C-alpha cells in the first residue's frame, strides 16, 4: 500500500516577503491572547451554530469578531441579493488574466458587503485528472500553467477587495467517488477510510502542486485541505503535503483549514500542519471536537507545543490583516440557514436571543456587466462554416432544446442546483450561489429576433422530436441547445454520483441534434457543460454549420450568448481542455469500485504527468478539438519568432517562537456566568481533570508512540533547496529568456487573438509540448502588435526527485508559438541556459 | 318533436340599399355565364384539392379566379408569416367599437395579401347560451347588443380592407356536443342526425338573430349556415332561418355557404336558401357532390328553377364586387396543407403540375401593434386592493403558474392549438392561426424587472408547490397565472370534447393560488381563459390583492399584460359576461347524453331570453363579478341624466340572367384531364340520371319539393322586412339620452358608460344593455355622452303580428358603469 513519509516539525511563519507587515501585526495581537482565546481562532463553533457555512468564535476581549467562511468559488452561497458568476472553467476558457482578476474583485466586493471574511474558493484542485470528475468545472483547466495564472489572478481580485481567499482543495481530490466514508455508505459502498490518491513526487510537483505554488506566490491567505487521502494519509493531517510541500518548500505563510468533515484527529492534525478545524465538530453537531476543548488540553498536557498553537493563531491573524479585513469587519448580515428576517441567533438548536438574522443587503452593484462580458468571452467557437455571426435578418429562427429554456421549478428550484432542468448555467453541490435571476437563451434569442421583426419559437422538450423535425424544416437557422451536468459527490442526479457516468449529451442531446440536422441545412449547436462531451456522432454532419461551447455562464447566460451569436462580441475564447473521439482516448479512469476490499479504495495516478492533452499527444491521438482551439470572426497570423537570452536566501530558519503565556488548567475552565449553547463548540474545560474533561477514549494511551519523530522539535530547521521564497526558492522566478512574436489581425473585423507559447523540455519521458505563456490581445482589422513574454528558471526545469529541486535538464529545449496546442507554425531551439 | 315550418320561395337579391352598384355589376357578369360557369361559383372543388380551406373553381373564361375561403376569425389559419390576433371574446372585453374595426382591418389586410378572397369570420354564433360552450370565445358576448355592435365593426374592418367577411355560424350552434354525426360516433354516441336546437320565435329575434341583423345592415357579404338543426331541420337547408328570417325579414343580399359537412342535400338546400357548398363534396374527398354535376342536372331537368341558381351566382359575385375583390385579385400564394415551397398543385391526390405552392409572403406589416394594444385594452381588472400598477421597484418578483411560461412543444407545437400547455393565448380548433412567435408573461415580466435591476423567477410546474411556497415567502409580489381552455368539437383535450367539462381552473389552478396566497401578502392573480371560471375558493382571500382576466391575447400576450401591470396602459376593459359563484347559477346546461334514443338529441332553449346576466337577474342571484364590471387605475363619476323625445310592399318577379342549353352543352370537355376527387360542374353524358348517380333520381320528386319552392312570382314583403337588417322604420331614433362623465381620480384612462333599458312586462329581463362607448378622459376631465334609442331598441318581437312592437308597459332607462352599478335612472316617455 502506498505510504506517506513523515516531515516534521510543522514550519512556523516568518514574515516572508509580502507578509512582513501582516506578520508583525499578527504577532503583536496574539502576544496578548490567552490560550483559550488562541484556540477559538483555530476551531469552528459547530455545524449551523451561527451564520456562515464556517464560523469561528473570534476573540471578543480583543475586539476580533468571529471569522465567517462562506462558499463558493463563483458567488455567495446560501444568501440573497447576490450575483451568480460563470464557473471557474468559464474563466479558463477566456484565457484572460484580466477577466480572472475582475471576476475575483467583483466577488470579493459582494462577499465583503455581506460581512463574510473568507471566501471558500477559488479552486485548482481537482486540476482535472479525468474528464468525468464531478468537480473539474469548479476549477480551471487540466493544464497547470493556464490554471495557476488564472487561479492567482482570481485570488488577487478577491484579496485586493478585502476578503481572504481559500485555495482549495489541497490536494489530489481528483474524483467524487469514495471521497467520504458516510457519503460512500449512502451509495451502498462500505469503506473504512477515504479514497487514496497515490502519486509520484515528480508528477505532483509538475502538475497538481504547480497552481498551488502560483497561489502561494500571489499572496493567498488560506488553503483548504482535502477529503481524500494522499499515499494513505488524510489530506488534513498529511505532514508531507502540509509541512513539507506547502509550508517548507512553497513557504506558505497563511493558514490551513480542513474540509468540512476532513479533520480526523486533534494531536496528529495539529502536528502534521493544520491550522483550522471546520465546521468545528467531529461530525455535524456532535457537540464534540478534535480541537476546541481538546486542543486546549493537548497544549496543557505537553503533547502539542505551545509554539504550534501560537503559530496557528499567527497564521490566521496574519491572513486576516494581510487583506485588511480588520478595516472592513462587520458581523455577517445574512444567515445561510434561513431566509427569514427574524430567528433564533443559533440556528441549529434554535437558541440564543430571538433577533434579526437577515438584513437583505443588495450586494450585486452592477456586477451583471462583468458576468455578461465574461460569459460572452468564454464562449468557445469550436466550429463555424461561415454560419456566424447571425445578422438578425433570419426569417424564421428555431430555438431547439431544453437547455435553451427555463427551469420549471424556477432558476433556484433545485437545492444546491441538484438537477439538470432548463438551461445549464450552474453545476451542483457546494460550489453554487442563488441566482438573482437567470436570463435564458430562449429569452435573449427571442427578444433579438423580435427586435428585427423575425419569426421565432422555442421547443424545449427533447423527446418532442416530431415537433422538432417539423419546425427545423421551416427554419432559416436551427439553434440547438444541449448539456452535460456534474457536481459534488453528496448529490446524485440520474445516478450520476457527482462524477459523470459518461460524457454523452444528457436528455437525448445527440438524438435532438440529429433530428434537427436531418431537416435544417443551417443547424448550429450550443453546449453548456462542466467539461468536454462526445461530439463524434454529429460534429461533421454536413448540416451542422457551427458549434459553440459556452460552459456554465451564470446569471446572464442568454445575453452572453446573443452577444456572441449576433456579433456584438467577436468570440476569442479557447478550449481549456481536450475534445476527444471517445472516453477511452482520455484514459485516466475513475475508481468506481472497491479495489482494496473494505479499506480505502486506491487511486494510483499511473499516467504520471500525462493528463488531457499531454496524454493525447503521448499516444499520437487526434482530438476533434485540441486544447487551445477556438475560432474567431476574424483571422490572425503569427510571424517573426525571436529569442533572447537575459542576465539573471536563508539556509536555516529561526527557532520556533512562542507569544504570550500559558497558565494553570484552572485558567481554562468554563467561565461562570456563561450559558452554554447546545451543540456549540467551546475552547474550555469542564474541570481541571484533564483526562475527564477531554472525554477521549484514547487519552494518555501510548502517547509518545503516537507523536512522530521530529513533531515537537522547536529548534532551527534547514531550508529546503527548493524552498526559502514564496511559491518556491526565488531563483525559480529569474527570467532567463525573452520571447517575442508579431501577431496580426488579417481579417475584416476587430477581435481578440490568444497567442499561445509552448516548450518541449526534451527527454525520453516528457510531454511533446507543455503550455508556458499566453495572453489575450485585442486587435483592429490589419492591426499588428509585438507580443513579448519571458521564460523563468521554473518554466524550463523539471522536478528531480534525487536533488529535491527543480533542475534545467541537459536535453535540448524548443519554443513553439501559435494558436492552439496543435497549430504551432513557429519554432525555435533554445540556447543552453 | 319540434318542427320547422316551410318558407318559400327563396327570396332573390334586388340591389337593396348599399348593394345597388355591386348587384348591377353582378347581374352584368352573371348574364354572360353558361350554366356550368354559374354552378362552379356555387360549389367547392373538393376537400384539400386546391390551396384554401374552401375553394371554388371560378370562371376562367370570364377572368374570375376561384374563390379562396380561409379561417379564422382571429387570423389566417394554416399559413405562414401571418399574425395571431386576440380572440373575439377579448374584442368584447374591450367594449371598443374602434378597436374591433381596427382589428378587422388589420386581418383583412393580411388575408388580402395571401390571395384570400373570403375570411371565415367573424363569429356571433355561438352567442353564448352556456358558459361551458366550446366556441363562445370565438364570438363576443352572451349579450346581443354588445355582440351585434362589435360583430358589425369587425365586418366593416375586414370588408373596407377588401376581403369578404363571413358572419357565422347561422344559427343556434350553441354547443359542440352532438354537432356532427361522425364526431359524436368517435366519442361513442350513436345518433342519426345532429343536435336540434329548439327555440321559440320571440327568443330567436331578441337574442340569437339580433347580431345577425347588425351584420346584414353593416354590409356583410357572406353568412355560414350551421351544422346543427333548428327544430329538426338542418341549418343549411332550413327554409325558415334561411329564406324567411335571413333573406326575407333581414333582407340579406349576400350569399350563404354551408359549414364543412353541413350540406345535406342537393335540391332541398338550393330551394331552402343555400348559395354555396363547402368544401364541395358530400364527404371529404368522396369524389361526389350534392351540387356540382348534380346542380347542373337539377336545373336541366326542371327541378330547381334557373332563377334560383342565377340568384346564387348573383349573390356570390355581388359580395365579391361589393368589397372590391376584383381589383385586389391574386391566386392564393400559400398552401393550407403543406409548408413546402414546391408540391403537386392538387394536394389531396398529389396530382397536377409540380410547381411552387408556398411563396412565404410576410403579410404581418406592423400588426403586432394593434394586437399588443388590443391585448392591454382587453385585460379586465376584476379586483385591485391598491396593488396595481407595480412601480418596477419591487425587490423580488415571483412569476408563478404554467400559464406564465413557454409551451415546451413551441407556441405552435399542438396542432390547431389542441392542448393547454404554457401560456394560454389561443383556444383550439379551426378558430386558430399559427403564431409568428409568442411573447409569454414570463418573458415580458422578467425583462421588466431586469430593466429596474430587480430579482425575479418563474416557476411553471403547477405541482411544484414546495418551490412555489418557498419562493412566495421571499417575494415582494407574487404574480400567479391560471387558465381554462376549450375549443371546437373535433378536438378533445383531457376529455373536454370542445365544450368544457367544468368551469374550474385547469392545471391545479386553485391549489396554486391558495399555495401562493397562504405565503405572499401580495398575491396577484392573472387568468387566461375562454370565458368565466369559478373564483369563489380564493378571490376574497385577504392576501389576494388583485385579479385580472386577460382572455386569449394572441401573439403579444406578455407585453400586453406587462403594459397593464406596470401602468403604461390604464385598464378600461369590462367583463363581457357574468362571473357566477357556481356552475348552477348560470342554468343553461349543455345536452351531454342522448335524450331522443339514437335520433338527433334535442336541445330545448327552455330558458328563452334568460342567458348570462339576464338569467342571474331573473333569479335574484348575486354574481361575484357582473356583466359590464371592470376596474380602472382612476375613478369616474356619472351624473346629469337628460332625456329628450325626438321628432315597398311586393318584390319584383324572379329574374333570369343568360341562357340554358341542351344537356350536351354541359358534358365534360374532351381535352380536359379530370383530377381525382376534384369536383366539377359537368356531366358524363346527356343521360341525366346516369350522370347524377343519385339512387333517388327522378323518384317522387314533386312530393319532395315543398309548396311554393319554385314560385318565381312577385312576393309580399314582410312587415318586419323591407330594409337592411329589417324594416327601415326600426332604425328611427325615438329618444335621445345624455349624461356627464368625469374622471375623478389621478390617472388618464377610459370610462365605459353603459345604458340599459327596462322594457317592462311580466316576461322581460329587469335590465337589457342597449348602448355603450369607451370614452377617454384625463384626470378631472368631463365629457357629455349623448346617445339615441331606436324603435328597435324599445321593442319586443310580437309573434302574432310577426313584427317588432313597442309594448304598452312603461319603460325605464338606466346609465352606469355596470349591469349592477346604475346610479342614474328615469322613466321613459311613451313613444310609438
Ligand atoms: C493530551 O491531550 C490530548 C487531547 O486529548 C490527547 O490526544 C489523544 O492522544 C491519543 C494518543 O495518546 C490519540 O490516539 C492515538 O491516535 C493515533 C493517531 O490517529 C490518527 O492518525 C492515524 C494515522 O496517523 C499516522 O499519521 C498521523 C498524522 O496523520 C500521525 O500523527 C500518527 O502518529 C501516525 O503517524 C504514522 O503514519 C504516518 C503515515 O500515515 C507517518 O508519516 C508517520 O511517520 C507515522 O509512521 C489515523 O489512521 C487515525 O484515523 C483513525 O481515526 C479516525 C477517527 O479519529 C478514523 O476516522 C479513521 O478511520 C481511523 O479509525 C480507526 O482507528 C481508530 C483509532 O485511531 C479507531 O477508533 C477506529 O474505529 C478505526 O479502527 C487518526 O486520524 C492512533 O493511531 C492511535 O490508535 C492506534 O494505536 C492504538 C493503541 O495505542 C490502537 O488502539 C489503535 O488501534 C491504533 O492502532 C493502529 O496503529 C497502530 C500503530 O500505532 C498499530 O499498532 C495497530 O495495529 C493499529 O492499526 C490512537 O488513537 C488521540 O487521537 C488523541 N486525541 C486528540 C483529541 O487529539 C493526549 O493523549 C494527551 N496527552 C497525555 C500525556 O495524556
Ligand atoms: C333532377 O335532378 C336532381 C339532382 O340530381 C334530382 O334530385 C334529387 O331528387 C330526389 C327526389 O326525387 C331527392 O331525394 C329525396 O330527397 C328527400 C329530401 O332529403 C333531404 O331532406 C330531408 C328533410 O326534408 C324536408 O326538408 C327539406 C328542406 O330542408 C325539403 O326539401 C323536403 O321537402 C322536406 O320538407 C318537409 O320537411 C320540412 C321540415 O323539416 C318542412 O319545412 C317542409 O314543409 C316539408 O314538410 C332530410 O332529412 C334528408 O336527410 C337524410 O339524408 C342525409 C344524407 O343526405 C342524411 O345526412 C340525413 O341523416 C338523412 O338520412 C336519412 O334519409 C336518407 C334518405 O333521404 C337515407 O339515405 C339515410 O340512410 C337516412 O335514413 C335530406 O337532407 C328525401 O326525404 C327523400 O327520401 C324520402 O322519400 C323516399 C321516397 O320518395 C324514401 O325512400 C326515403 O326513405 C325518404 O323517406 C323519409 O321521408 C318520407 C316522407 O318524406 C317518409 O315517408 C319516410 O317515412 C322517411 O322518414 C329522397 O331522398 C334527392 O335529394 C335529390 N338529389 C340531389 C342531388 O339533390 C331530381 O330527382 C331530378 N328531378 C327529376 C324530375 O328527375
Ligand atoms: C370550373 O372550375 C374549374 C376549376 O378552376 C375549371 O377547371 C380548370 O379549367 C382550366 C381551363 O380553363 C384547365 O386549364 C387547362 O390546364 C391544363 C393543365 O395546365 C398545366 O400544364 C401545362 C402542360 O404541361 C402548362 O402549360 C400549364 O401552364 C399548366 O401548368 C392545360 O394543359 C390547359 O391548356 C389548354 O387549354 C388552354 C386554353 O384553355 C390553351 O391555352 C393551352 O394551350 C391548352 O390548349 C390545348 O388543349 C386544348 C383543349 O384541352 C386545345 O383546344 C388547344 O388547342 C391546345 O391543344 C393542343 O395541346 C393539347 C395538349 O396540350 C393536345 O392534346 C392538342 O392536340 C393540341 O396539340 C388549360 O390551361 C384546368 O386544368 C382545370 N382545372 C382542373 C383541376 O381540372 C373549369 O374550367 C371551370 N368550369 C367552368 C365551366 O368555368
Ligand atoms: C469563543 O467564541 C465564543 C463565541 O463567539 C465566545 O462566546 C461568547 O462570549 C460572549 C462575550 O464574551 C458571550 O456574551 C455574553 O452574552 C450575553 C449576551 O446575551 C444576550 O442576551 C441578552 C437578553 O436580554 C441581551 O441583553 C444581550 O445584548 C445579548 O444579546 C451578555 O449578557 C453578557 O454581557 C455577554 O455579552 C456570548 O454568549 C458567548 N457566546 C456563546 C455562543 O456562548 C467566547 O467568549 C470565546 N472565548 C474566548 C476565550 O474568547
Ligand atoms: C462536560 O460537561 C458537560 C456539562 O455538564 C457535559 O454535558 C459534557 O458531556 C462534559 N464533557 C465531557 C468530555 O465530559
Amino acid at each position: 500500500l502506498a505510504f506517506s513519509p513523515p516531515f516534521y516539525p510543522s514550519p512556523w511563519a516568518n514574515g516572508q516577503g509580502e507578509w512582513a507587515e501582516a506578520y508583525q501585526r499578527a504577532v503583536a495581537i496574539v502576544s496578548q491572547m490567552t490560550l483559550d482565546e488562541k484556540v477559538n481562532l483555530t476551531t469552528g463553533t459547530g455545524w449551523e451554530l451561527e451564520k456562515c457555512v464556517g464560523q469561528t468564535g473570534g476573540v471578543p476581549r480583543l475586539n476580533i469578531g468571529g471569522m465567517c467562511l462562506q462558499d463558493s468559488p463563483l458567488g455567495i452561497r446560501d444568501s440573497d441579493y447576490n450575483s451568480a458568476f460563470p464557473a471557474g472553467v468559464n474563466v479558463a476558457a477566456t484565457w484572460d488574466k484580466n477577466l480572472a482578476y475582475l471576476r475575483g474583485q467583483a466577488m470579493g466586493q459582494e462577499f465583503s458587503d455581506k460581512g463574510i471574511d473568507v471566501q471558500l474558493g477559488p479552486a485548482a484542485g481537482p486540476l482535472g485528472r479525468s474528464p468525468d470528475g464531478g468537480r473539474n468545472w469548479e476549477g480551471f483547466s487540466p493544464d497547470p500553467a493556464l490554471t495557476g495564472v488564472l487561479f492567482a489572478e482570481t485570488i488577487k481580485g478577491i484579496q485586493d477587495a478585502g476578503v481572504v481567499a481559500t485555495a482549495k482543495h489541497y490536494i489530489l481530490n481528483e474524483q467524487e467517488h469514495f471521497r467520504q466514508v458516510a457519503e460512500a455508505a449512502g451509495y451502498g459502498f462500505n469503506i473504512s477510510d477515504t479514497i487514496s490518491s497515490n502519486v509520484d513526487d515528480k508528477t505532483i510537483h509538475e502538475m497538481y502542486l504547480w497552481p498551488f505554488a502560483d497561489a502561494v506566490r500571489a499572496g493567498v491567505g488560506a488553503i483548504m485541505c482535502s477529503y481524500n487521502q494522499i499515499n494513505n494519509s488524510y489530506g488534513c493531517q498529511n505532514s508531507y503535503t502540509l509541512n513539507k510541500l506547502l509550508k517548507a518548500e512553497l513557504g506558505f505563510q497563511g493558514f490551513v483549514m480542513s474540509d468540512w468533515g476532513a479533520h480526523h484527529s486533534g494531536v496528529g492534525s495539529a502536528l502534521a500542519g493544520l491550522d483550522m478545524s471546520m465546521p468545528g465538530d467531529i461530525t455535524f453537531d456532535s457537540a464534540t471536537s478534535f480541537w476546541g476543548t481538546n486542543l486546549t488540553i493537548a497544549v496543557l498536557n505537553g503533547t502539542v507545543p505551545q509554539w504550534r498553537v501560537d503559530d496557528m493563531a499567527v497564521r490566521i491573524m496574519a491572513a486576516y490583516y494581510k487583506v485588511g479585513r480588520d478595516r472592513l469587519y462587520q458581523p455577517p448580515n445574512f444567515s445561510s440557514w434561513t431566509r427569514d428576517e427574524y430567528g433564533f441567533k443559533y440556528f441549529y438548536p434554535q437558541e440564543g436571543p430571538y433577533e434579526k438574522v437577515n438584513h437583505f443587503v443588495n450586494v450585486q452593484r452592477n456586477h451583471s456587466e462583468v458576468i455578461r462580458k465574461l460569459g460572452a468571452d468564454s464562449t468557445v467557437l469550436l466550429k463555424n462554416n461561415n454560419a456566424l455571426p447571425l445578422t438578425g435578418k433570419e426569417r424564421k429562427v428555431a430555438i431547439l432544446g431544453e437547455d435553451a429554456g427555463s427551469n420549471s421549478y424556477g432558476a433556484n428550484g433545485c437545492s444546491d442546483r441538484g438537477c439538470d432542468n432548463g438551461t445549464l448555467a450552474m453545476a451542483w453541490g457546494s460550489g453554487t450561489a442563488e441566482f438573482p435571476y437567470l436570463v435564458t437563451p430562449e429569452q435573449a434569442i427571442q427578444a433579438e429576433v423580435l427586435k428585427h421583426k423575425g419569426s421565432v419559437y422555442a421547443i424545449t422538450d427533447n423527446w418532442a422530436l416530431s415537433q422538432v423535425e417539423t419546425l427545423a424544416k421551416q427554419a432559416s437557422v436551427s439553434l440547438v441547445f444541449v448539456n452535460s451536468d456534474a457536481g459534488e459527490g453528496y448529490i446524485s442526479v440520474d445516478g450520476n454520483e457527482g462524477d459523470r457516468n459518461n460524457l454523452t449529451l444528457w436528455k437525448n442531446g445527440d438524438n435532438l441534434i440529429k433530428a434537427a440536422a436531418n431537416n435544417c441545412n443551417n443547424t448550429i449547436v450550443v453546449i453548456h457543460s462542466v467539461g468536454p462531451v462526445l461530439v463524434d456522432e454529429w460534429y461533421d454532419h454536413p448540416n451542422v454549420t457551427a458549434i459553440l461551447w459556452a460552459g456554465l455562464p451564470g446569471q446572464e447566460s442568454g445575453n452572453s450568448l446573443a452577444d456572441v451569436l449576433y456579433g456584438r462580441v467577436n468570440p476569442g475564447a479557447k478550449s481549456p481542455f481536450t475534445w476527444g473521439k471517445t472516453r477511452e482516448a482520455y484514459g485516466d479512469y475513475l475508481v468506481r469500485e472497491l479495489n482494496n476490499g473494505n479499506g480505502a479504495p486506491q487511486d494510483d495516478f499511473s499516467e504520471g504527468v500525462f493528463i488531457d492533452y499531454r496524454g493525447f499527444d503521448k499516444r499520437n491521438e487526434t482530438p476533434i478539438y485540441e486544447f487551445g482551439h477556438g475560432l474567431s470572426y476574424t483571422t490572425f497570423n503569427y510571424s517573426g519568432l525571436h529569442i533572447q537570452v537575459l542576465n539573471a536566501v536563508a539556509t536555516e530558519t529561526g527557532a520556533a517562537p512562542t507569544f504570550g503565556q500559558v497558565g494553570n488548567a484552572s485558567d481554562y475552565v468554563y467561565p461562570e456566568g456563561l450559558t452554554r449553547i447546545s451543540k456549540f463548540i467551546y475552547p474550555w474545560l469542564n474541570s481541571t481533570d484533564l483526562k475527564a474533561s477531554s472525554g477521549d477514549p484514547y487519552y494518555g494511551v501510548d502517547t509518545a508512540e503516537h507523536v512522530p519523530e521530529g513533531a515537537t522539535d522547536g529548534s532551527p530547521q534547514p531550508v529546503l533547496p527548493a524552498g526559502g521564497g514564496s511559491g518556491g526558492n526565488p531563483r525559480l522566478y529569474d527570467e532567463l529568456i525573452r520571447v517575442s512574436v508579431t501577431v496580426k489581425n488579417t481579417g475584416r473585423v476587430a477581435g481578440d487573438a490568444v497567442p499561445q507559447l509552448y516548450v518541449s523540455l526534451g527527454g525520453p519521458n516528457e510531454p511533446k509540448v507543455v503550455l508556458r505563456k499566453f495572453d489575450r490581445l485585442t486587435l483592429k482589422p490589419s492591426e499588428e502588435t509585438v507580443w513579448t513574454t519571458t521564460l523563468t528558471r521554473r518554466d524550463l526545469s523539471n522536478w528531480d526527485v534525487a536533488a529535491q529541486d527543480w533542475v534545467i535538464t541537459s536535453y535540448p529545449k524548443k519554443v513553439h508559438v501559435g494558436s492552439s496546442s496543435r497549430q504551432l507554425p513557429l519554432h525555435a531551439a533554445l540556447p543552453k541556459v
